[PDB]
């Protein structure tokens, strides 16, 4: 009823908008409670939230009828109605329009700097009423689309450039998104057009082909690497359906050891193995004690396990996962390379370890911990890490999701097989608080 009504409301917009929000795991909910009582929105934070409608206005979410929370699982959850009204159809399509402008790459990554937006913003900001000297300025594009707030820090006919748009993100997203909703709403189009044309022109490009140029370019990248961002949601589906028969297939020893590496065995498992660096250098003479005797077993039995465990599993297409690291990546002596002070990264660093490493080989003798997402977990994150190793895995690889066996399931673990060959492909300095450096790597089989 109007539940159909409202689907066929967003089925209205084009189908490379819900494509892109599809693809990083956004979901579309039609609910017939209050949007706080719908299960996305449980936290016990969205029970105090206020949300501003396309006009301005403050609203209780909780007495609201449509909300797009961000972050690492985009939701849109929409209260049933009519939607005939076009009041009300507007809000959808403005919630939808900041759905995709901060929740959706790549438009969240670069749009909102591109050239398009900023010259369109420009133009419409220097709009004026006449058409010779001293021109009286127009306010009605500005009044028409920039927030309250974005008036205030931002006059009419001052410049704006890329750190006025970082330092006013929000602001700059509600004018994305509102001149989205006005341009999708048919009877706030025309309205677009004769008050703020250049930013019309705008989402007109958008609307009739890079939309689409956008969304066909991520199912071309799509079709060579399975890639899930930061986003938790497909990433956990895909982890947990690809690897569940893997997990019926293990031994009870092997999950164990599997969960223990997790926790206080990774480490003598890890130092056991990169003892001499790949090179074989049998101990004889004299014998161990018997308690360090009885530790070594023990860690070669557990080794004897995961190796068991991990050659049972391939992942099965080419995949990128992550692994934050410090600089000791490199090697003993890089112990204190210093390669981020207050939270910069030193560019000529960058330059000599790409002089000294990029297209170097070598062999992880360790198990390589890895996440099927970036930063998911406060233990191996930007703020203690000054290094995101962003590595390419090959089909064949021997490695698992491990992350529902892990005494830390947050960090949804991609556990890699031992001993592969590694190469240093790129090194890249990412910019936000912190600054790190990017180091792509392949496993070379
Ligand atoms: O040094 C440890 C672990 C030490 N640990 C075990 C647990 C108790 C003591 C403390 N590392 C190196 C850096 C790193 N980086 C990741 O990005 C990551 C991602 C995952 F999904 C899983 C592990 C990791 C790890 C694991
Ligand atoms: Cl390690
Ligand atoms: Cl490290
Ligand atoms: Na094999």
């Amino acid at each position: 009823e109007n539940s159909k009504k409202t689907q066929e409301l967003v089925e209205k917009l084009p189908h490379e908008v819900l494509e892109l929000y599809k693809n990083v795991g956004g979901e579309i909910y039609i609910t017939d409670k209050r949007l706080t009582q719908h299960e996305e929105l449980s936290d016990s934070s969205h029970k105090d939230m206020f949300i501003v409608s396309s006009e301005g206005k403050s609203f209780p979410l909780r007495e609201h009828f449509v909300f797009a929370k961000g972050g690492k699982e985009p939701s849109l959850i929409i209260h049933a109605e009519d939607y005939a009204s076009h009041l009300s159809s507007v809000e959808v399509y403005y919630e939808l329009g900041k759905a995709i402008i901060r929740d959706t790459f790549p438009l969240n990554q670069k749009e909102l700097g591109n050239p398009k937006f900023i010259n369109a913003i420009n133009e419409v900001n220097q709009q004026k009423e006449g058409k010779g000297v001293n021109a009286k300025a127009d306010e009605d594009g500005r009044d028409l689309l920039f927030g309250k707030e974005l008036k205030k820090n931002l006059e009419h006919g001052q410049l704006v450039d890329l750190d006025l748009i970082s330092g006013n993100l929000s602001e700059f997203q509600h004018v994305f998104a509102k001149s989205f909703a006005l341009y999708y709403e048919p009877h706030y189009k025309e309205a677009l057009k004769s008050y703020a044309p250049a930013l019309f022109n705008y989402m007109l490009e958008l609307d009739q082909m890079r939309f689409k140029e956008i969304s066909d370019d991520v199912k071309e990248k799509n079709k060579n690497v399975l890639d899930f961002k930061w986003y938790t949601r497909k990433a956990e589906s895909w982890g947990v359906q690809t690897f569940k028969n893997w997990k019926e297939n293990l031994t009870i020893s092997e999950k164990d050891i599997i969960t223990g590496y997790t926790g206080s065995k990774y480490d003598p498992i890890n130092e056991y193995l990169r003892k001499y660096d790949g090179e074989i250098i049998p101990n004889i003479g004299g014998d161990l004690d018997k308690k360090s005797k009885k530790a070594l077993e023990k860690i070669e039995n557990q080794i004897k396990n995961l190796d068991a465990a991990l050659q049972k599993s391939k992942i099965t297409e080419n995949l990128i996962v992550y692994r934050r690291v410090s600089e000791l990546q490199f090697g003993k002596k890089y112990e204190d390379y210093n390669l981020r002070q207050n939270g910069i990264i030193n560019e000529e660093k960058v330059m000599e370890l790409e002089s000294n490493f990029k297209g170097q080989t070598f062999i992880q003798h360790n198990y390589m911990s890895t996440s099927l997402v970036q930063d998911p977990h406060q233990s191996y994150s930007n703020d203690r890490y000054p290094i995101l190793l962003e590595i390419t895995i090959p089909e064949g690889v021997h490695g698992a999701y491990i992350a529902d066996m892990s005494e830390y399931p947050g960090q949804y673990e991609m556990l890699i097989n031992r001993g592969y060959t590694f190469k240093y492909d790129k090194f890249s300095i990412v910019k936000p608080g912190k600054e790190y450096l990017k180091v792509n790597l392949s496993i070379y089989l």
